[PDB]
This record gives structure tokens, C-alpha cells and sequence, in this order.
């Protein structure tokens, strides 16, 4: 051990450390500076950036031996605090740079280091700095972050007053549609919002820390577990196995379709008889620390009989493949789509037909924060779980039978969380921590490392697709055929539903009167499927939007004009036979057209012999809602102090549940003149908030926003005075009148898609958009650079523009990754950010352009649709279409790795 | 477990707690708010004061079940931080209220609660508030704290500007003699100075926490130790016993006198053969937490054979008493005093003689911070100990042979510490933590609780005394006889030296030409003796100053005038035959006289039938130095940045080592124009600071102040330019000239007292003072209230008046405790602050008056003497003399408990 006397955030610290200890651990654990966020633990994400003697360093890869006596360290806590915010912090708030907020401390500290060395950076200097310092963000697409740095720099430089970093209320006092900052932003930019790992450090000494004993093969029969050596190791309390599970030891898929061949009870909590994928949790070590638990987990010996593993859909779907779940066929679900007339004769007589085989793979969500959860037995006898769940009520019912609790004896709560992008539509750690809390009686905390985040959370499910179009010479679509095979890994939850998305979204955007297709879901031993932002549309619309460009090419037609010819107009129906609710695609195309023509001309002018430029288009469509007559509930409560609490379970991945609640409620409460800062939101909790439903399907703004609107309307009625005006809280309580008022809303017009035909009215609101990608391909290397992305977006009406702009930039950035670099195919190689192709800032162009073309929705609150998934529906199709424009090469199977593009260029 | 969402220091906290957990633990451990200080753990000291929903509560006795959802908590961290100080914090700094600083957070938080309820308190309101909230201070005597509150209130009230709470540099730029604030004050008032328990919370996860397995009888032969059950308990690493000690397993007294009958090697590190007092450490449990170590220590079984214990000096000194240390007589040392002619014939022919039997007991130091230390093996192979040692070099040599290390393989460092008042002149925990670090190889931390602080740290040693005077009718002293028996408990360190103090200080102040006396030191089984501020003078001068009043009464003379007749004047010698160095007692008496006469008149006027007022006087004298030719060393270094570091081992109990260094160096550096904020001090460290010696014997200002002066003079010479002016650092390094310059100083005129006669010149500087106490006795109850204390003090020259005023107020307050309430006699009953008679604020009058009558010392730096022990030399004699004035009752045996006074009143 060594004494080191240094200065941390301006205060001398008399530190006692191991010279080998990591600075991140010292700062977080020894000094309580949980504003230093740790994600990857491998120097790749920047979340743990600190200033050490004027240099920005990653604390997770800086050992204390590198910190000299007398060193100066700055963490986010030393940059500024609430009510003493630094210009960078104020600018982050103003520009909406904290979505999940997990990266915000690191970017802000890194940015302070930049500005301390270069006071007046260009935007490119900012981008170069964040690239060099590895500052990674999965939510924002980086542009808002650069905007904030530039604004802060101008203030620090004396070029504008610091008061200009403070939001200015609009003339009219309307926050709906504005750039009002989100309530959580101050806590995020100051490092004072505690995420699950932070909470773990702040839990009491009795708390047990868990480590998973995981399968290191993809498929096996388990013969036994030997915990004997582990129990002798430092700090070990016990080891938990399936024998300690008090219920069924299975998670239920809950809404398994009747025509699914499986019962939906396939997924274990703790493996008993089999390993179904690499990473499956077989046991939990409970210890006094994460480090001691992990060391002991390495010593638990699992005796198993390895089985041949099926590592892709086609392999598992073979007629003679062995059933992974004995008694259920590996191909466990099929969804037909049968619209209009038989397609065979139409293809035979059509002027033009095209066909393609396409693939979209196992995209990894890659939030900067790896999965984390904790649980405890309450003094009320209930088991409480605090996790990254984005569907607390849903998950309660998915896990309760398996853990052995009645629903009223379990409570799920959503912690502040550092992004999910859908992986938290699935249970991950909740049942594990519940079982351990119940078995031990003690609080328990489980933190995944980044390799566990990659290997042992769910993934976008790969689809192998064949799609065909028949059309007239003038470009009018006549018919479509489709076939898709969904590799869902071993656990069925929502896999049938995902397969149904292909019936809904392959070919969406256009009038297609005649469709015949079939989706199939197959169990494999690769990673199980969890929703990933877009949930079936990125697969579906990659196929159809690429195929539209192939049709245009075969016709000799411009691909934007082919889309214009076919885009939904009054009278048309979508693939499930439903009329669109608004008709904004022609408007968006007409507004994009001159920008597209200008981009084509620029691409021609700026292309060189080696660097070929191209422009690509695609359309995106997705529902806002869960299928059928989805619903939500909110409670609007006048508090004694005159504030209003709007109680919901709107789960915040980081997208903005806080501001969505406040903005929607503000607009609904306008007759009573309620200031936005007087409106409070509630963190999701199954015991104390209503069942607003999950934050999936781009649904909360529509469903929960309508419920909030209704609840607030009902609170206004409850407050209205005879003669005009409104009663105060004191007046209402004196009259023994209610102050907490419910509202509900249901998408009553919607119907589930039919099991035989696929037809129905599954959503009452959709999101519509048109993408344009501008790219450069180096034809010597195959490397593609995305130089610009544009989204024409119809969101109906904006609740909050900082929120929606940020949603769109983040989705576009994920689309660049999906197109060019990302996958989870290689269990080890793809288990790091860099290994799996995470998009760092230079991969994302600074030119991300949005044009809102909003057509108010009949059923949306104040006309709003959702936004969350729209920007990932098909940006990757536009990008691949742009590579084709540039070079003549079509990549059919994502991602467009440089060697893959090269091979195609040279063929 | 329960979730509680509350606000702490203005920031929402999502807390996860046990409802039974203490708020102090939650705040310190879970949230890292080590500004919440914990001393007593029993609700008696206020150090842990926090504001909870507008009320000041003691966090150590507040369980989390009492903290509601939505509660608001404020700790010192929420009051203000460095560079954002609250008016209360600024006022504390300005008024010198942070001495050790351990109580400062709690007083400041408590004071904020006061001012939030009563914006314009009277001084009495302030005192009532601190009494009610149990805010305890052992350093300051409370008056500076009240001063600070009143000043802060005036600023908060708009009656004076906040800038007036900032120190104003004197016209001349001289900080010597000024009220310049001490360097450590900001850290203390903000809770950002880490004391040993704070450091323990900030040590890494590898750290083992220790608990002592202690004797629960006073005297025994040990037969065996059974650790088997303890080793099975949660979190236990090992148990350490004497078998793990690598050296002699004994502490050496190091300077044991040749005529001591014992070898000075009597004290074990870990008991092997015997228990010598209740509390002796027999084993150390090492565990993952203090709580788990303590729980397991309760299960270690010690097999012993209890022996009859000698619980007082007279009992142990009996001719037939059994030797506690077999082979050494219990009476192990005697010191004669033989000055002038035989006293028997002089007593026989004297006009007047008086005699008395007096007792001063086992005063407990009662710092607010209980003892704490830690140790580790460095990467350099040395063992490092960080403790409350106030003599790091001394303790290194006292413990090294016992722990089995050569001196260069051990390093002792003084942590910031919450007071000692002398108990840390002894080793307490240093050898224990070293043995555990060496045995385990791991960092180890040991925190005593308050009962262990009381039972198992050393004490003022009781003296049983008989003193006699012979005098002329005119009051001239002719002769003195003296006999004293010192109960030193079982461990000999410095017990012979303490006994020698009686030869030096019984009768000090007056010319006494003929003295015959004998002191004896006896081992007992009550608590071992450790220095307590005054070290022999409180005992000695209680006897002689009470006896002077008895002589005055027998002569019918005024007691101030009797002192005036006899006080040292040129030509006189002190008891050891040495001439005083200055002669300030007549001056001080002449300046006190009219105040004394006025106080007598007030006492007569304001007395009532039931409440009798009186006034008492005493003189105090003590040396500044260790006996003989004491010495110190300092290094003055010009740093590259133009600051100057003055390297010393001046150990800071809280008295002001920091400001003593800075002020002394500033004065010495004046020719070079060095600003005080450019002067740095060093925390004591045996490896990297010079052997300046211990902070005992009121010596550092004289010895180390002279060494600092010399070092700085030598640095000036090293910097002087040819032609005038001074070279800069850069100029010196360019010339390859030295920048770090040594200075030494020795008290060359001093000689050790003779073993046969007691005569010698033991100190070259003494401190001189005259006390006046004003008291009221309720003759129905025997309760005494001290209404005022005055000290006339000759300190030569003041280095810093905030420091010296505070020293005097604190010593006067300890004198009130010694006189009226304090003891450590009953092992259990006296093991709490309240049980042992700690003086809370109402016991200490607001009227504490100082008059400096400074006579520059020939050998002191800039004329200074020490101050530390002067105010405790005899205030308790003045108080008992005042009770006698009031009531006619003399209390001979301290303390003057109410029942004791009543019995005397009624006899
Ligand atoms: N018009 C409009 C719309 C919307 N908004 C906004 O925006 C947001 C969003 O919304 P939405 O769309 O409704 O959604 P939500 O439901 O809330 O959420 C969810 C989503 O969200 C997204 N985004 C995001 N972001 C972030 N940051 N992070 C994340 O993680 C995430 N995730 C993702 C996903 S995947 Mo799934 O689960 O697969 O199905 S679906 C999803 C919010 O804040 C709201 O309020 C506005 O403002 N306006
Ligand atoms: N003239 C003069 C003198 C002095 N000063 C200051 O005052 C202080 C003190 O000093 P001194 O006297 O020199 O002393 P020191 O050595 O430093 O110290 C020690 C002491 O100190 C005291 N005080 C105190 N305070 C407090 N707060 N706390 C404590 O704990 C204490 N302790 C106590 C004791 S006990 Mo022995 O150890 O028994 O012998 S001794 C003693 C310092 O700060 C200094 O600087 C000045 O200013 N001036
Ligand atoms: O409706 C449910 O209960 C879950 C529906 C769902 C699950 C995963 C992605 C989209 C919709
Ligand atoms: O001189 C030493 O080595 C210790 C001298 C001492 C010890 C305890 C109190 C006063 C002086
Ligand atoms: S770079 Fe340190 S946690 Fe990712
Ligand atoms: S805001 Fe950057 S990772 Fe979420
Ligand atoms: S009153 Fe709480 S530590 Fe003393
Ligand atoms: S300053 Fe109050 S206890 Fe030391
Ligand atoms: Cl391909
Ligand atoms: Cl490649
Ligand atoms: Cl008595
Ligand atoms: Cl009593
Ligand atoms: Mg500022
Ligand atoms: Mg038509
Ligand atoms: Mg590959
Ligand atoms: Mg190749
Ligand atoms: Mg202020
Ligand atoms: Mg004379
Ligand atoms: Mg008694
Ligand atoms: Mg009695």
C-alpha cells in the first residue's frame, strides 16, 4: 500500500491505495465519486474520463502507480454541481445532450480538457478530440454534444453571455413543441443521478454481491454442479443454483401465440437440465464484493455433456435438425400474409419482376452502461427488484411464477438507466436477483461486465429473407411475395410477435394489393432474441427498400420517383389491409426531391477515381403501440404545495419519459395555468404507479401521453369552480373533494392481425419517414464513410424538440452501425465495443439533417405519433442504396464490411 | 431493507437502507459524508449533529426508521465547502474556533439550526442551544464558538458585511502576534480534513478492520486463549495473539531513570503471561469490517486465573503488597528534593506552620475523537503506522524492538487528530496495528469506541500528597516539606519523570530556600499513567496553592498579598535551585489586584442566604521543554514555485502546530518579504521530517520555533545576493546552489535534575501565570458554579493570539472539570462523557478573561515561551480556594462533587 497526497476536485486528499488499483475504483469506491461512470472497463468508451494533470485519461485503465504525489484530478463533481453549473453543463442541458446521461460526465470532463487546451475549437476539432479520447455515446448521434461544446466555448470566450445558456420560455408559455430541457438533465450532467451500479456502491454493508457461473459452451446437457472450492474462497457467503428456486424456475413468454408450437415456458431462470446458449447462468455466487464473487465463480465446476449446437437459423431449421427443446420443433411458429389475389399469375403476366435474398444480423444493443440490477426483501415481506426493466408490470408477470411469488408479493422498479434500445423488453437479471434475495434473505446486487452485456443479453434476431415484386412498366406495384426465417436463439419470448412484424412491415409504405408470404421462427443456440429498436422493421424494410431500388434500376426509373408513384395515398391500404391514418409520404418526398437532386449533383462533382460518392433513399414506417387495443393509465394529483404529480409507469431508457410526461401534462393543464417546473413525474414502480405499459413499440407518447392528457383533463374538471376559475388544494380538501384523479386511454380502433391471413388493424398510429444517405466509398479498400444523413419525419406534433431531434440523431447513428460495422456473430471477438463495430464519433457525420413534415394524428395526444423507432426502420437501406449508387455494388447481407465491399467491387 | 427517497444537502438521494441502521453510518459509509463526525456514539457529544427536517439531531442515535420519505437532511458538506463558505464557517475561521476541529462540523450545523429558528440570539441563547443539543468541545472552552455564532448572526442579519468575516492583514504585514487564521481551519470547518476514522472508511477493500479482545478483570495470570468460535464468524480473517509478535512483545520506556528499580520493559504489546489492568489487549480479531471484528472478538475465550488487584497507590505501596511485576517492587522509584538547610529545626522555630493532605485523581483526557490508528506494509518493505502519536520519533523507538523491526524499517506518521491533551505521549494502538500489519501483510485499521478510549488509554496519575510550610509572621516562607505518592498503574513509561515533576513544581512560584521532600512512584492495577496537560503540575500546585491559602488564613493575611510577598524576584531561586529567567509574577499580581478586590466586593454584594459567592487565587508555573538540553531541527526549503516549505515534525494535537510553524517562519523570513500563504508546513513523518521532538512539555513553540527561526535565517543567508536583495529559486538552481536548508537549536543552558538532591536547571524557559476564580456555591445542594475565570499570563511574546487565547480558554475549562466533576475511578460508570463529568457548555462560564503580561524570554524565539500547559497548572486550586472563600469549606481531595461539599458544609 502507499500513501499519496493529491488534489481531487480542488481539495487535498490523503489517499491510501494499492499502486495496482484502478483510478476508477479508487474514485468511485474509496472516495464516493460515483459521477465517474464505468461502462466497458476496457478503455473503449470514455465514460470514466477524468482530468489528471491536465490530460484527459480513462480512469478504468489508469493504475494508481501512474498518479504522482501532488497530482491534480478533476471529475464531473469538480466541474460543477447543481446550482453551480459549469458552462459545459448548462450547454448540455440546453442542447439536450443528456438522453440516458450515462456518457454525459465523461464527455463533459473530456470537453473541459479540450477547452483548456484549445479555447476556440472548430466542430471538427471537437469531433477529433472525442474520437481521440474514445468518448462514446449510443443515444445522441453526437451532434448535440458537439453543439453544446461550441456553445459553451463561446461563453467561456466572452463572445456571448452565460445567461444565453439558460432556456428562454416561449412567448405564449407553451412548452409543448418547444426545446424545454428535460427534468433529469441537471442530475445527469452533474453525475448526481444514481444508476444501478452507483446504487450498489451506496447499499449497506449487509448487501451480497453476485457473480454468475455461466456456460462456456453453446449447447449441453448438465450433469452436475460442484461448488465446494468456491465456498472456501474469500468473502463467499453461498452459491445459489436451480435447487434454491422456489417456483417453476422458468420465465413465461406470457403472450405466446396459440399457433406457436411451444408453450412459452422454455426459458430457465437458473439452468437445470440444459445449456441452451453460451453464457447461460447456471449458478450465482454470493459474496462480500463483486471482485470476491467473480473470483469464486471461476472455481465453480460444472459437469456437462456438450451437444452439437445450431448457430444459425438455417442450420436449426433443417428438416432433420435435433430439437433443442425436446418435444417442440425448432421451427416453432409460422405467420402467413395473404392479401388480395394469388400472386403467381400476377408475377407471370407482369411487365417487370425483381427478387432478392437479403440478411440482417444479430445486432448488439451496446448501451454504454452494462446490465445491472439488485433485489431485497422488504420489511413488508415483499421482494423488491430494481433493474433496467422498461416494462415493470410486464416483467413482474413474466417472472413471478418462476421465482415462486404471487404477483402482489413482488415489486419491480426501474432504476435510472444508461440506455437499452430494446434489450430490456426482456428480463435479464431480474429473476436471478429475486431468487438470490429470496434464498438468502439479504439484499443482493448483480452487475454484468461488458462481455456479459454482449454475450448474455438478448440481441436483434437475424432474418434470412427473400422478397419479390411484380410491377407495371410505369412502376406501379402489382404484387409482392415474401419469405423470412427469424433466428430467435433459444428463448421464445416475443419471437412469434417479431415474426408477425414481417407480415406488417415488409413492403410497408406503398400500395401493394396482392401479397403472399410466410415468416417462420426458429430456435437456435446463438443468443436469444430481445427487441432491438425497430423490432422487425430493420430486417423487413432493409429487404423491401433495397428491393425497391432494384426495381427502379430494372425499370430505368429514378428510385425516389418510383417511391413517389407508389407511396400511400387516400384509398390505399398497408400490407395488413388497413388504411393509413395520415398520408404524408408524398409531401415528404416532394420536399426532399430538390435536396436529393442537389445531393446527386454533388456526388457526381466530388467523386474521384478512388473515392466514389453516392446517394441513397429509403422509406420507413412503424407502428406506435403494442398490437391491438393497447391502453395506458395515469393519475394526475394536486399536491398540498400546489405542485402536480403525474403518476405513470413510463419507463425511461433515456429517451425522455420525464419530459414526455411534463410536456404532455403541461399542455393538458394549460387552462389552469400550471408552470412546467410544478409538474412532477414518477419513476416506474409496480406497487405505486399505474400499469402504463412498457416503453416498447414507440408507444408511450401515444398511449401514456393520451392517458396523461385524459387524467389532466379530469383533474381540471375536479378543480373547476362554479362560476369560473379553479379551486386550490386547500379549497378542495376543505370540501372533502378528491385531489388525485385517474385517466385511462385505449386504442379502441385496433385489431390483432389474423393468424391465417396476417390481416388486421394492429396500430391506430404509425410513424412515417423518408431517409437520404450520402456516402463515399474508397474503392481501393472497400471502406464506406457516411458523409450525411437526412430524415424527413412525420411525427404528428412534437411534444419536445430536444427529445425528438435527439431520438432521430441516435437512431440514424445506430443505422450507420447496422449498415457498416455492427454484429454479434463471434461470441468472443464481438464481445467488446471495438470488436463489435460500435460507431465512434468519426463514423457518424456531423451532417445529420431533420425535416419535420408533421400531419397531426387523429388518435394521438395533440396529434402526436411516437418517434423512438422511426429513425432505425430503414436508414441502413438508404446507406446500402447509396453504396450501390456510388459504385454499382449491392450488399445484400449486412454489414458492409470493407473486405466484403472489396470482394464485390473486384468480382 | 427499504427504499427512502430523501434530499441530502439539497440533492435528491435514492437510498437503500436498513430501517435499524444509524443515520451516522448511512451518511458516512453509504454516502461518503465523512464531515459527519462520530466521537462518543452515545448521543452525548454532538459531533454527529445533522439537520433533519429543521431539527438538529445526533445522527449516531437516529435510526433510519425515523427518517421519512421526502425528508431533508443537511450535513456540514451542505452548509458550505472550501471557496463557498457559509458565514458560520467564515466566522469559525476568524475566531479560531477550530483547534483540533473534530467538533467543528457538529457545532456549525447545530448553529445553523439555531440561527434558522432564532436569527438574533443572545450569547445566553447560544449557550442554551449548545447545552440542549449536547455540542461538546474539549479544546476551546466554548467562548470562541459563541463569539463565532454571534458574528455570523450579525452578517446573516445584514448588520455587518460578510467581508468583515475575512481576516484583515495588519498594517505592517506582521502575522507574528496577530489573529491570522490557522491553515487547517478551512478544512476543519468544511469537514474536509480526514481524521483516522475517516481515513479508515476511505481505505481500500483489502483493508482488515481490527477489534481488541480485552481483559475484563484488573489483574490475572493468563492460561490460554481459544479463538475457535471467532474464526467461524462472518467476515473473520484471523486472530492475532502474542505468538504473532516478531520482536520482544514489550514497549520500552526508553528513558527509564537509572534509580528506577524496574527495567522499563514491563509493558506488553499483546498480553502473554498476565493481565495488568482492565482493558489490556490480549488478542486482535481481523475482519472485513469493524462490526464483524467486534462481534467475533466477543467470542474469543480467555482462560485466566484472576489475582487480587491493587486499585490505588496506597494499596499497592503497602510494605507487604504482592509484586505486580514479579521481581520489581511495586514502589519502583523515589525522587528526593533537598534544597538548603534541614527543615525540621526551621519548622520548630518558625512563627507559623501549616500542613495539609491533598489528592488529585485519575483525570480522563476525554478528547471528542476516540483513539484510532492504521498500519500497512509499504511497497518499499517498511511498516507504516498512521496514528494520533504526538511524538512520532519517540514512539518509533519505544515500539520497534517490541514489534521486531529495526528503526529504519518502521515509519510513524501523525494523522490529523481530534485532541489528545497528553494521552498520546504514550503509545496506545501503534504497536497493535504494526503487529497485525506485519502478521497479515495487509492494511489494518483499529478504531477504539469511547468506552475503550476511557478504559484503555492512559490517564492523569493520581497523587496522594502531604505538603507543609513554615513562615514568618510577615508571611515570608522559610521552608517546605513535601511527600507524594504517584499511582502510575501498571506501565512504567515516564512515571519516574512524572514523579520528578513534584520536586520541581510543588511550591513553585515563590522563594523557598529550604526544602526537604520525597516523591515515590508505585505500580498499580488501575489505568496506566499517560501525560495529561500539566504533567505533574496540576497535582503539585493543587497542593501548594491550596496550602498557600491555608497559610494566609492562619496568618490573617490576604491570600493575594501573601503571594505578592513571596513571588519570585531577582536573586530568588525555584525549588531546584535555578534562577527564574524572567520575573513577571509581581507585575501580574499588581495588575490583577484591583480586579480581585472588585470581585471580592461583588461576591459579598451578590451572595444570598443560599447561594454563597467567593473568589480564589492561585499561581501557576511550568517548564517549556523536555528536561535538560532539549533540541529541535527544521528544514526551510525554497520550492520551484516560490513557496517555502518548513519541514518539521511538530505534532498537532489541535493546538496549532500549523500556525505556529507559519507564524514563526513568517517572522523569521520578513527580510525576504515572504507572504504567509506561501509558507507550507509538513505533517509529522519519521522518514521524511526531522526529529523535532514530541508535542509534550509545552515545548514546540520554544524548541521547534527556535529551530524554524534558525532554519529560516539560514535560508535567508542561502538566498542573499551580493549587493543586496535575494536570489530567486531559478537563480539559485542555475548556480547549482542549495535550496533546502537545515536549522537546529538546543537549550544549551539546561541540566537534568540530580537523582539525590533534585537540584538542577531543567528548563531554560518557563510559563508563569496568576489565576482568579469566581464561584457560587448552593449551600443546600453543594453544587458549585464557576461564574468567571481570569488568567494573567506571561507568554513572552505571542506567535498567534487566536492560538494562545484558545489554549488558555481550553485549559481553564479542563481546570473546571478537574476541580468539580471529572475522574476515572469507576471502570464502568466513568467510561462515558456524562458519567466521567465532562464539562458541557453551561459548566464553563462565558466570562473567561485573559490578560497578557508578557516578559520576553532570553532563549525563546522572538521572546516566546510556550502556552499549552500553563492554563491547567492550577486553575482548580483557584476554584477550590474560591469555594473556601464562599463557604468556609476546604475540599482537599478532588473533585468537589456536590455531596462531598454538602457533607463538609454540614459537618
Ligand atoms: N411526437 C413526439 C414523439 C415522441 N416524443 C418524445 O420522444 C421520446 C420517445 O417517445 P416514444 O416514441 O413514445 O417512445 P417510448 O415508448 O417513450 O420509448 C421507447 C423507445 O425509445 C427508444 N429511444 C431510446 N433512446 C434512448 N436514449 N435510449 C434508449 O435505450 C432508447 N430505446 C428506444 C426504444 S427500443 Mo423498443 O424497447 O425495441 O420496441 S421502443 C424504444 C419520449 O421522450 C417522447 O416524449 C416527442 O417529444 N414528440
Ligand atoms: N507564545 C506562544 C506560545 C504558543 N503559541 C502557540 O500555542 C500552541 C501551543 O504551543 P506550545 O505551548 O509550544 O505547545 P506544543 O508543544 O505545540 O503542544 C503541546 C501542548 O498542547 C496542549 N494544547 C492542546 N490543545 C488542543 N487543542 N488539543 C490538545 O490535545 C492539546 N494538548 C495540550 C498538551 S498536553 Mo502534554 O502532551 O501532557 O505534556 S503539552 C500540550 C502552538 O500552536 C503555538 O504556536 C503561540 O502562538 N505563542
Ligand atoms: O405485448 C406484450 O406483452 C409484449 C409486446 C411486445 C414485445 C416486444 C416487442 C414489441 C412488443
Ligand atoms: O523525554 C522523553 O523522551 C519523554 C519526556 C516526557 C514524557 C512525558 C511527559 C513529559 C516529558
Ligand atoms: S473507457 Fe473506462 S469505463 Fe469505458
Ligand atoms: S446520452 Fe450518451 S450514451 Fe446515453
Ligand atoms: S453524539 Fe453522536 S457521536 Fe457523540
Ligand atoms: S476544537 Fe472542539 S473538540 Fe477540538
Ligand atoms: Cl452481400
Ligand atoms: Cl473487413
Ligand atoms: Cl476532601
Ligand atoms: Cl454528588
Ligand atoms: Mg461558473
Ligand atoms: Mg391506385
Ligand atoms: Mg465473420
Ligand atoms: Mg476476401
Ligand atoms: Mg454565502
Ligand atoms: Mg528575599
Ligand atoms: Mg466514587
Ligand atoms: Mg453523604
Amino acid at each position: 500500500m502507499i500513501q499519496k497526497v493529491i488534489t481531487v476536485n480542488g481539495i487535498e486528499q490523503n489517499l491510501f491505495v494499492d499502486a495496482e488499483a484502478l483510478l476508477s475504483d479508487v474514485l468511485r469506491q474509496q472516495l464516493g465519486l460515483t459521477g465517474v461512470k464505468v461502462g466497458c472497463e476496457q478503455g473503449q468508451c470514455g465514460a470514466c474520463s477524468v482530468i489528471l494533470d491536465g490530460k484527459v485519461v480513462r480512469a478504468c485503465v489508469t493504475k494508481m502507480k501512474r498518479v504522482a504525489d501532488g497530482a491534480q484530478i478533476t471529475t464531473i463533481e469538480g466541474v460543477g454541481q447543481p446550482e453551480n453549473l459549469h458552462p459545459l453543463q448548462k450547454a448540455w442541458v440546453l442542447h439536450g445532450g443528456a438522453q440516458c446521461g450515462f456518457c454525459s460526465p465523461g464527455f463533459i470532463v473530456s470537453a473541459k480538457g479540450l477547452l483548456d487546451t484549445n479555447a476556440d475549437p472548430s466542430r471538427e476539432d471537437v469531433r477529433d478530440w472525442f474520437q481521440k479520447h474514445r468518448n462514446a455515446c449510443r443515444c445522441t448521434g453526437y451532434k448535440p454534444l458537439v453543439d453544446a461544446v461550441m456553445d459553451a466555448a463561446a461563453v467561456i470566450n466572452g463572445k456571448k453571455p452565460e445567461t444565453d445558456l439558460e432556456f428562454k420560455m416561449p412567448a405564449d408559455g407553451r412548452i409543448w413543441g418547444s426545446k424545454y430541457p428535460r427534468p433529469t438533465a441537471v442530475a445527469k450532467v452533474t453525475g448526481t443521478l444514481d444508476y444501478g451500479a452507483d446504487l450498489g456502491l451506496k447499499m449497506p454493508a449487509g448487501t451480497l454481491h453476485l457473480a454468475m457461473v455461466q456456460a462456456k459452451v453453446s449447447h449441453a446437457n448438465i450433469k452436475g454442479i460442484d461448488t465446494s472450492e468456491a465456498l472456501t474462497m474469500p468473502g463467499v457467503h453461498s452459491v445459489i443454483t436451480h435447487k434454491d428456486v422456489k417456483g417453476k424456475n422458468r420465465i413465461t413468454g406470457l403472450i405466446t401465440f396459440p399457433t406457436n408450437k411451444g408453450d412459452g415456458w422454455d426459458r430457465p431462470i437458473l439452468c437445470d437440465e440444459k445449456v441452451f446458449q453460451y453464457g447461460d447462468c447456471i449458478a450465482l455466487v454470493c459474496a462480500d464484493s463483486e471482485a470476491n464473487a467473480r473470483a469464486a465463480a471461476e472455481k465453480v465446476k460444472v459437469d456437462l455433456e456438450e451437444l452439437p449446437a445450431y448457430m444459425s437459423g438455417p442450420a436449426a431449421a433443417a428438416e432433420d435438425a435435433i430439437e433443442i427443446h425436446p418435444g417442440t420443433p425448432n421451427v416453432y411458429f409460422e405467420q402467413p400474409i395473404v392479401k388480395g389475389e394469388d400472386t403467381g399469375p400476377i408475377f407471370a403476366s407482369a411487365d417487370v419482376t425483381v427478387e432478392g435474398d437479403f440478411y440482417v444480423g444479430r445486432q448488439p444493443h451496446m448501451p454504454i452502461e452494462p446490465d445491472v440490477a439488485f433485489a431485497y426483501m422488504g420489511d413488508d415481506g415483499k421482494c423488491y427488484i430494481h433493474s433496467k426493466s422498461i416494462g415493470v408490470h410486464l416483467h413482474l408477470y413474466m417472472i413471478a411464477p418462476g421465482v415462486g411469488l404471487e404477483p402482489d408479493q413482488l415489486v419491480l422498479v426501474a432504476n435510472p438507466m444508461g440506455g437499452t434500445f430494446g434489450y430490456k423488453f426482456s428480463p435479464t437479471s431480474e429473476a436471478l436477483v429475486a431468487v438470490a434475495a429470496m434464498a438468502t434473505g439479504r439484499p443482493v446486487h448483480l452487475r454484468y461486465n461488458y462481455q456479459q452485456q454482449q454475450q448474455y443479453t438478448g440481441k436483434r434476431s437475424p432474418w434470412e429473407m427473400n422478397v419479390k415484386f411484380a410491377a407495371k412498366k410505369d412502376g406501379t406495384l402489382l404484387a409482392m411475395e415474401s419469405d423470412w426465417l427469424v433466428d430467435h436463439g433459444p428463448y421464445s419470448e416475443f419471437g412469434d410477435l417479431l415474426t408477425l412484424r414481417g407480415a406488417q412491415f415488409i413492403g410497408a409504405g406503398y400500395n401493394i394489393p396482392n401479397i403472399r408470404g410466410l415468416g417462420r421462427t426458429v430456435a437456435t443456440n446463438h443468443v436469444w432474441g430481445s427487441a432491438f429498436r425497430g423490432y422487425g422493421a430493420p430486417q423487413s424494410m432493409f429487404a423491401s427498400e433495397c428491393l425497391m431500388d432494384m426495381l427502379a434500376e430494372k425499370l430505368g426509373m429514378d428510385p425516389l420517383e418510383l417511391r413517389y408513384k407508389n407511396a400511400y395515398r387516400p384509398g390505399d391500404t398497408n400490407p395488413t389491409g388497413q388504411e393509413p391514418e395520415v398520408f404524408s409520404l408524398p409531401d415528404m418526398i416532394d420536399q426532399l426531391r430538390p435536396k436529393y437532386q442537389a445531393a446527386l449533383e454533388k456526388a457526381q462533382k466530388e467523386s474521384t477515381a478512388t473515392h466514389k460518392k453516392g446517394v441513397g433513399i429509403s422509406i420507413g414506417v412503424y407502428g406506435s403501440g403494442l398490437d391491438g387495443p393497447d391502453a395506458s393509465e395515469a393519475w394526475a394529483e394536486l399536491n398540498a404545495d400546489g405542485t402536480i404529480t403525474v403518476h405513470t409507469a413510463w419507463e425511461d431508457h433515456g429517451q425522455g419519459a420525464d419530459i414526455g410526461c411534463v410536456g404532455t401534462a403541461h399542455e393538458a393543464l394549460r387552462p389552469m395555468g400550471v408552470a412546467p417546473e410544478k409538474i412532477k413525474f414518477t419513476w416506474p414502480n409496480t406497487a405505486t404507479t399505474p400499469n402504463s405499459g412498457p416503453s416498447g413499440g414507440s408507444r408511450q407518447q401515444v398511449m401514456t401521453g393520451n392517458a396523461i392528457r385524459v387524467a389532466c383533463e379530469n383533474l381540471l374538471k375536479a378543480c373547476e369552480k362554479p362560476g369560473g376559475g379553479y379551486y386550490t388544494y386547500d379549497e378542495l380538501k376543505a370540501a372533502d373533494k378528491p385531489t388525485k384523479i385517474t385517466g385511462n386511454w385505449t386504442a379502441s380502433g385496433a385489431t390483432h392481425c389474423d393468424a391465417v391471413t396476417g390481416l388486421g388493424k394492429p396500430f391506430v398510429v404509425y410513424m412515417y419517414g423518408v431517409f437520404m444517405a450520402e456516402v463515399t466509398v474508397d474503392v481501393a479498400t472497400g471502406q464506406t464513410t457516411v458523409d450525411g444523413m437526412t430524415l424527413m419525419a412525420d411525427l404528428g406534433s412534437l411534444c419536445n424538440q430536444l427529445a425528438t431531434d435527439g431520438q432521430i440523431y441516435g437512431g440514424l447513428a445506430q443505422g450507420i452501425g447496422l449498415a457498416l460495422s455492427e454484429d454479434f456473430e463471434d461470441i468472443k471477438k464481438h464481445a467488446t465495443l471495438v470488436g463489435a463495430g460500435f460507431p465512434f464519433i468519426k463514423q457518424i457525420p456531423d451532417k445529420l439533417d431533420i425535416v419535420y413534415v408533421n400531419h397531426p394524428r387523429p388518435d394521438g395526444p395533440f396529434g402526436a405519433s411516437g418517434v423512438g423507432e422511426l429513425p432505425l426502420t430503414s436508414p441502413h437501406a438508404a446507406i446500402i442504396n447509396a453504396i450501390k449508387s456510388a459504385t454499382g455494388v449491392r450488399i445484400y447481407r449486412l454489414p458492409a464490411y470493407p473486405e466484403k465491399v472489396l470482394e464485390a467491387l473486384k468480382a
